[PDB]
């Protein structure tokens, strides 16, 4: 009962995001005319072709099977009458991604909250690795601030479930695609793991500790090191031959050197040295534990 919605009861309040083919609002499910409603995140397709309405119900599924403090809520679906378009209802997290929210703030949030987060998003991937599920799409802008206290991952519409005998998923025809937070392999061979969102996970710790500057965001570092001349398929020709030659991201500006380190063993060529979720959630926490 309660996580079947009526869709003429759902007020549109305002939008939230446009992130891969489709877009979330913030709406009132408001059954009662009142306005007494409850706030939710309500995401739904901008094209609802067959093989988009397929994938979004694999993403329900998935978030539907994530129960975690560091994941967002899925709270429901809301279907259409014929074609059966879908709605995905969730909990709605008031102070926006943690892109927005650092990006407004910066270095007000000081280095144990960053770790806090960090914490956090690493004990959310560890949960996700459980259930065999790659994420594929790590970054700031996916995550969610639900107060000053706690952030959860959120936007599942990449994510992939691992076939039964293999470690790794491989994407065939790749849509658009987060090129600048990609391990290597993901580059050359559209193979997606666990290490493969380590790598990614290495990337959203240099997005906080460079509090979003801009001019310092992995896409801007990334094509200043290949050359800005470059475009459209050569800057990926390009950045795989950067990281096979160890180019990387710099550390950020006043980065502690153990948070660093934590970045670049994330950033390893080779996926079987990649650090563990569960590994990085107990080294993270005991650098908290030593600056407390
Ligand atoms: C883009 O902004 C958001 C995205 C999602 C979300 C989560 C899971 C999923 O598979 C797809 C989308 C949820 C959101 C909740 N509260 C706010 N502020 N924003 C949100």
């Amino acid at each position: 009962d309660p996580t079947q919605f009526e869709e003429r009861h759902l007020k549109f309040l305002q939008q939230l995001g446009k992130g891969n083919f489709g877009s979330v609002e913030m709406c009132r499910y408001d059954p009662l005319q009142d306005n007494t409603g409850e706030v939710v995140a309500v995401k739904k397709l901008q094209h609802s072709t067959e093989e988009h309405l397929r994938d979004f119900e694999r993403e329900i599924e998935i978030l539907k099977s994530l129960q975690h403090d560091n994941i967002v809520k899925y709270k429901g679906v809301c279907y259409s009458a014929g074609r059966r378009n879908l709605k995905l209802i969730m909990e709605y997290l008031p102070y926006g991604s943690l892109r927005d929210y650092l990006q407004k703030h910066k270095e007000r949030i000081d280095h144990i909250k960053l770790l806090q987060y960090t914490s956090q998003i690493c004990k959310g991937m560890e949960y996700l690795g459980t259930k065999r599920y790659i994420h594929r799409d790590l970054a700031t802008r996916n995550i969610l601030v639900e107060n000053e206290n706690r952030v959860k991952i959120g936007d599942f519409g990449l994510t992939k479930v691992l076939p039964q005998d293999k470690e790794y998923y491989k994407v065939k025809e790749p849509g658009e695609s987060p090129i600048f937070w990609y391990a290597p392999e993901s580059l050359t061979e559209s193979k997606f793991s666990v290490a493969s969102d380590v790598w990614s996970f290495g990337v959203v710790l240099y997005e906080l500790f460079t509090y979003i500057e801009k001019s310092k965001s992995p896409p801007a570092e990334f094509m200043r090191m290949i050359g800005n001349d470059k475009q459209g398929q050569s800057i990926v020709t390009h950045l795989i031959e950067l990281l096979k030659n160890n180019g990387r991201l710099p550390r950020p500006d006043g980065c502690p050197d153990e948070i660093y380190m934590i970045m670049t063993e994330c950033w390893n060529n080779n996926v079987n040295q990649r650090p563990s979720f569960r590994d990085l959630a107990l080294r993270v926490d005991q650098i908290r534990d030593n600056m407390a």
